[PDB]
């Protein structure tokens, strides 16, 4: 009757993906050619031409989308266009064309690491397909702690998509958190380096996981394992605390563990009060388990919210709409107060519209599902609501008694938009689906007689759509000849890494009237992936010193990453989550609609809006939019990590290797994930190989121990045999180590079925370094039975030898002398001569000495100069606090060379948009307010702030003139020589101002603030203002204003008045190595300002400048206070100091060839190119402390730090 079309495309088109574009006809047409166009920016590109059939048919077709115009994103017109017999449809949308961000993740092989150990990542990046890309990684830098590049590397190339980059950390390395960062981005991944020891166990609460207000008294079951999965006995105290927003009232336990390993005790509520408003519902339970015999411990803490939820129910599988005149269907699931499933729970259903409320009574079954089937014959196309409660009774909570309630499930309904009293219904598939299994998918349909046309065959258009793009479609005909019945067919369909978690279907079907009838749901798929890889032991629990047989299976073609790691890291610090939900989860939300660039509104329920819900455009003739009204071994080993390995995967898919357990009794948590470019990324889970042996020996020993004292060794003897036994162990005598006569490492012992005995030993270090313990134990035959039976003997494994290594440190109290030089060369060879001294009475072997080169100032955070730039603001005061920075980060890098056109226009760009946006918040009065023209008088501090912004601005961008005269002539008036400062402006953020802000640093930053860019001394508005602040230093009032009053004197052109406070106040900086610094944030603003006055003198000798390198050191490692715009004029000051100081002495480096030399004529040379100077060099010294000469030649600048460490006596 009335022919038509219907085109589909994706909303958000990426641009490393294909994607899939859709058309749909109708009977007639068959002359009339349907063209489909992208127009571009640069140019125009046809996606499919064909013409119309005698019946409907879906013909659809993939494309590779073109480039964005602007680089990352483009807003591009979609165009369908039919021409015959003199007509032409034609019909534009908009469509964004974007640059998809690739995840990107890096893993370690531990989250923990002692000093001296080394340091594998791996490092991945992926598309939002899970296909792996080889792009090029700029820069992987590695960070100390104090934010120092120790490691980088430049250019590396992924293989399979994949790298693994190592690292040796130096054996006397600062400990603390250290940071992978990526291609100069947010991509990161950190490691913290401390000294530990491995737990051998695990405490974990069992019983308690939720508790509720109703209940009387409760279970504690804490209970303890180790490793390798055996109980012990030891003492275990458990605190169960109530907080409070006031004392905590807490229950203590304490008790001894069973042969289960498991501790249980009750608790009532009569400890904790549930009822006060002012105390907190989150109970804590810390249990603390110290073990028998060598008084090792470990914890295990749990914040519990206790529930007042009585019970919860919520519409679980229903949909959002109904159709009209058709029969409803929904589930619910019911929960109890501990989520629960219930035992055929009475459930109650009111609906709520203009025909009335009604009424319905339900039982669940033993899963807590309420299949629910209502009959709409009577709502009459009305927006519903759907209540499931509990009972009919609106619900009474007492005050006086315990806070419970329940938690009924709401629904509104919408009508679905019915020209036609056809209908579709898609019965749900319950829970989370398998993922690669062909599901079967049952619908229902009824077809109207009178809109049936029973002469023609009519089709139903289906499409399975999985995160924003179109994956599966299709269009099932069937004859009209079965007029109205209620009928129902099914499809086949299959989820896979292309589908979302939570994928869609769209049904529809056009009638020849004109008319839609659809339906559209929403799966739910588990976290999936296509590269489907297990990895496996056998026999999965093995001796340890034997070989298990390893599994890789995943697609083949494929580069497995493999890492197998000690459980006992993990108790320390749990590492950073590797699971298909953390890879899911970076790529963010999926699409849920269409984006504010392309964005449909009303110019003033549905397939328009079903194909909303899923995020893709439809361009259709039809009613689709609705109309809107508005035997022996030795166990040494490396329990730190087993395996760290790439793998490739052949033609079979299986990979089988055999690999060796390490000597440690303990589980081993591995892990795998493969990349293939075809079938994309895999994700084995975790599995366990416990490596566990009978009976066996092991140390309780600390990490570092220093030389000369005396510490407790106690060796634990296991036994897991099923019989009592007889042991005799030895622990072995060297030279390393001295014992005091405890029974000459001889005994023997009876030791029975599941049992531990601990021996001890009080031991001194006597040689430095690593030093080795090793104890043997031997099951001998007994003479004699013990405890009634003879003294058990294996076939296998009748000793055990174990080695443990201990670190020993020097004794005595460590001091530190640094010493810090900067060699400057400027085309010749600069030198400096370096003595290292100390006293005699030192501990022998104490004394380490290193030096340092570093060819740059400051770490990582010049790249986050770029990112103040961004997140422009126009409202409040959020402008004036970020306009400020930029003028000063552009000054300090076209400073330092490191300023590029990019940036440059965008900052430029950014200070336009910025510039245009100060001119409303002018005073009245010709000033500046925070408001813009209400403030009552024009603020001094903010006045005077925008003529220090807008008097450095004019170099980059166009200023007025007029605002700096009139903002002179309005300081001229508000200050006089008897009065001056008259503060009468507020800040509009909270608990931070600036600095401390007194009326005596106002006016030195008033009067500082008037000269400096085009000004000098003797001026009319300055010369009451010195007046004002002669007698002002006379005073000798305050830090801040003793430091802003010697810049303000710098810039006087006077050198009498300003170096007489700088002996008050070098003498009173506060010393953290070759780093000095004052404080009263706010120290931020003291170093700063007193950097900038020490700099501002011209003549300049070298104790000035290694006094500013000291200073610039300390504001080289601060990056809260820049960048980030937190504070609204700390950033300015510290990056003025740092680009005057820039301006002064330092150039950073270009090229330098260093040279260190010695009395033993130790040469050692670095080289400092413009590429790995910011590469934080050192080396040790190796000859006895005295001279070291320092020759430096080439251009720029290096800073030279020895340190030399040892410990005295006191
Ligand atoms: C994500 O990875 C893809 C794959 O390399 C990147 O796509 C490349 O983009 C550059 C841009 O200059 C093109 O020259 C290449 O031809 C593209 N390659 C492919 C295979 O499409 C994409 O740019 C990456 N996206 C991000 C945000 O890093
Ligand atoms: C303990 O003594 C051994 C023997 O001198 C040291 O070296 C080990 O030697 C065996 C011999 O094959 C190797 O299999 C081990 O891998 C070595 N251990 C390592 C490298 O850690 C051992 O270093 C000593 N322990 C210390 C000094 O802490
Ligand atoms: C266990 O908790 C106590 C109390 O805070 C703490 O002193 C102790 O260091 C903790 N032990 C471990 C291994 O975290
Ligand atoms: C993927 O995640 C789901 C939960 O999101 C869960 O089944 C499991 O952790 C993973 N399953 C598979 C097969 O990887
Ligand atoms: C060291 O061991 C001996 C032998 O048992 C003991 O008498 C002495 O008290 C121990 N010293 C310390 C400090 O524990």
């Amino acid at each position: 009757e009335l022919p038509n079309y219907l085109v589909t495309l994706p909303a958000r088109l990426n641009f490393p993906s294909v994607q899939k574009v859709c058309l749909d006809l109708s009977p007639g047409y068959s002359d009339v050619k349907f063209t489909v166009t992208l127009e571009t920016k640069d140019k125009t590109q046809k996606l499919l031409e064909y013409s119309g059939l005698k019946k409907r048919h879906l013909h659809c077709i993939s494309f590779l989308v073109p480039p964005p115009a602007g680089g990352t994103e483009e807003v591009a017109t979609i165009r369908v266009s039919g021409v015959g017999n003199n007509i032409s449809f034609e019909e534009k949308k908009k469509v964004l064309i974007q640059r998809q961000g690739n995840g990107t993740f890096v893993q370690t092989d531990k989250p923990l690491y002692t000093p001296g150990q080394q340091v594998y990542f791996r490092i991945v990046t992926m598309d939002s397909n899970f296909v792996p890309v080889n792009d090029k990684y700029s820069m992987v830098e590695l960070q100390d702690p104090n934010s120092n590049r120790i490691a980088q590397w430049l250019e590396v190339v992924p293989e399979q998509g994949i790298v693994d980059l190592s690292f040796q950390l130096a054996p006397e390395a600062m400990l603390g958190t250290y940071t992978v960062a990526v291609a100069e981005g947010k991509t990161f991944g950190t490691f913290s380096v401390e000294e530990y020891v491995l737990p051998k166990f695990k405490v974990e609460v069992v019983e308690p996981k939720e508790l509720s207000t109703v209940q009387e008294s409760f279970l504690v079951k804490i209970c303890c394992r180790y490793t390798y999965g055996k109980p012990m006995l030891g003492a275990v105290q458990v605190s169960v605390c109530q907080k409070a927003n006031l004392p905590d009232k807490c229950r203590n336990l304490s008790g001894q563990t069973d042969k289960t390993g498991c501790f249980s005790a009750p608790v009532d509520m009569a400890t904790f009060d549930l009822i006060g408003y002012a105390y907190s519902h989150q109970i804590n339970i810390v249990a603390t388990v110290v073990e028998e015999g060598t008084g090792v411990e470990a914890n295990a803490t749990q914040n519990i919210y206790i529930s007042p939820q009585m019970g919860s129910m919520t519409f679980e599988d229903t949909s959002n709409f109904y159709h009209p005149n058709f029969p409803f269907s929904g589930k619910i699931r019911v929960r109890g107060h501990d989520d629960s499933f219930l035992k055929n729970h009475l459930v109650f259903l009111v609906i709520y519209g203009t025909n009335g409320t009604f009424n319905q009574t339900l039982v669940t079954d033993n899963n807590g599902l309420a299949p629910f089937t209502l009959e709409t014959s009577g709502w009459n196309g009305t927006d519903v609501s759907l209540e499931g409660k509990f009972q009919m009774e609106d619900l009474v909570y007492n005050p006086e008694q315990v806070p419970r309630y329940y938690q009924n499930a709401y629904l509104h309904l919408r009508p679905f938009y019915s020209t036609t009293r056809s209908f579709l219904g898609i019965h749900r598939l319950n829970g989370p689906l398998k993922c690669g299994q062909p599901q079967e998918v049952l619908v229902d349909y009824y077809i109207d007689p009178a809109d049936a046309s029973p002469d023609q065959e009519i089709s139903f258009s289906y499409y399975l759509i999985g995160k924003g793009s179109l994956v599966m479609e299709g269009q099932k005909h069937l004859n009209s000849k079965k007029k109205g019945l209620k009928a129902s067919f099914s499809l086949s369909l299959t989820f896979t890494s292309r589908l979302a978690p939570d994928p869609s279907l769209v049904i529809y079907a056009i009638f020849p009237s004109g008319g839609v009838v659809a339906d559209k749901i929403q799966f739910s798929v588990e976290m999936c992936f296509d590269n489907q890889v297990s990895l496996g032991f056998s026999p999965s629990q093995q001796l340890p010193g034997a070989e298990v047989e390893l599994q890789l299976q995943a697609a083949p073609g494929s580069l497995c990453a493999l890492r197998a790691v000690d459980e006992s890291v993990l108790l320390l610090r749990p590492d950073r989550e590797l699971s298909n939900r953390s890879v899911y989860g970076m790529f963010p939300f999926w699409y849920g609609h269409y984006p504010y660039q392309v964005a449909e509104y009303d110019q003033c329920t549905d397939l328009f809006s079903f194909f909303r819900d899923v995020g893709l455009k439809i361009l259709s003739n039809a009613k689709i939019k609705k109309p809107v009204d508005c035997d022996s071994q030795v166990r040494q080993y490396f329990p730190e990590t087993w395996l760290w390995d790439l793998f490739p995967i052949g033609n079979s898919g299986k990979e089988a290797v055999h690999v060796t357990v390490p000597d440690a009794i303990t589980e081993w948590k591995a892990m795998s994930f493969c990349t293939s470019q075809s079938r994309g990324f895999g994700l084995s889970p975790t599995v366990g190989l416990t490596a566990f042996k009978p009976f066996f020996v092991d140390l309780t020993l600390p990490y570092s121990v220093v030389r000369g004292e005396s510490f407790r060794l106690t060796a634990t003897i296991f036994n897991y045999l099923k019989d009592c036994i007889r042991v005799q162990t030895d622990l072995a005598k060297s030279h390393e180590y001295q014992l005091e006569s405890w029974a000459d490492s001889q005994t023997s012992s009876c030791l029975c079925a599941d049992d531990a005995k601990t021996h001890h030993w009080n031991i001194t270090a006597v040689k430095l370094g690593h030093i080795n313990f090793t104890i043997s134990t031997k099951i001998l035959d007994s003479n004699e039975p013990c405890g009634g039976q003879k003294g058990f003997v294996p076939q296998k494994g009748r000793s055990d030898t174990l080695i443990k290594p201990v670190l020993v440190k020097p004794e005595g109290v460590l001091v530190e002398k640094t010493h810090s030089s900067l060699l400057c060369p400027k085309g010749k060879v600069a030198s400096e001569s370096v003595s290292l001294e100390l006293p005699v009475d030192i501990v022998p072997d104490s004394t380490k000495a290193y030096v340092t080169v570093l060819g740059d100032i400051m770490g990582t955070a010049l790249q986050n100069l770029d990112g103040l730039v961004q997140m422009p603001s126009g409202c409040g005061e959020q402008n004036m606090v970020l306009f400020a920075p930029i003028i000063y980060v552009l000054q300090y890098l076209e400073k330092a060379g490191l300023l590029t056109e990019e940036i440059r226009s965008r900052a430029v760009g950014f200070l336009e948009i910025g510039y245009q946006k100060e001119l409303m918040y002018k005073h009245s009065n010709g000033s500046y307010s925070a408001f813009g023209e209400r403030d009552g008088n024009g603020n001094t501090w903010l006045t005077a702030f925008v003529t220090k912004c807008f008097g450095q601005a004019q170099k980059f961008i166009f200023i007025d003139p007029k605002n700096i005269q009139d903002a002179l002539k309005w300081m001229a008036g508000n200050q006089l020589p008897s009065g001056c400062y008259a503060n009468v402006g507020n800040l509009l953020h909270t608990a931070m101002k600036g600095g401390v802000d007194d009326e005596v640093s106002l006016t030195a930053y008033v009067t500082a603030a008037l000269l400096e860019m085009g000004k000098d001394v003797d001026d009319p508005m300055v010369s009451q203002g010195l007046r004002c602040l002669k007698n002002s230093a006379t005073s000798t009032t305050n830090l801040y204003t003793q430091a802003l009053l010697a810049y303000i004197f710098s810039l006087a052109g006077e050198m009498d008045i300003r170096n007489i406070l700088l002996k008050q106040l070098d003498q009173q900086a506060i010393i953290s190595g070759e780093s000095i610094y004052w404080s009263q944030a706010v120290d931020v603003e003291l170093t700063a300002y007193a950097l900038l006055a020490q700099l501002t003198k011209p003549s300049l000798t070298q104790k000035e400048i290694a006094k500013a390198t000291s200073i610039v050191a300390w504001l080289a490692k601060q990056h809260n206070a820049y960048g980030g715009f937190s504070s609204t004029q700390d950033t300015v000051v510290a990056l003025q100091a740092l680009a005057k100081y820039a301006t002064t002495a330092y150039m950073p480096s270009e090229e330098i060839n260093l040279v260190v030399k010695s009395t033993e004529n130790f040469q050692r040379t670095f080289n400092i190119q413009s590429v790995n100077r910011l590469v934080f060099q050192q080396d040790t010294l190796p000859n006895v402390p005295g001279m070291y000469t320092l020759e430096a030649s080439g251009q720029g600048c290096v800073y030279v730090q020895t340190v030399l460490r040892y410990n005295i006596l006191p």
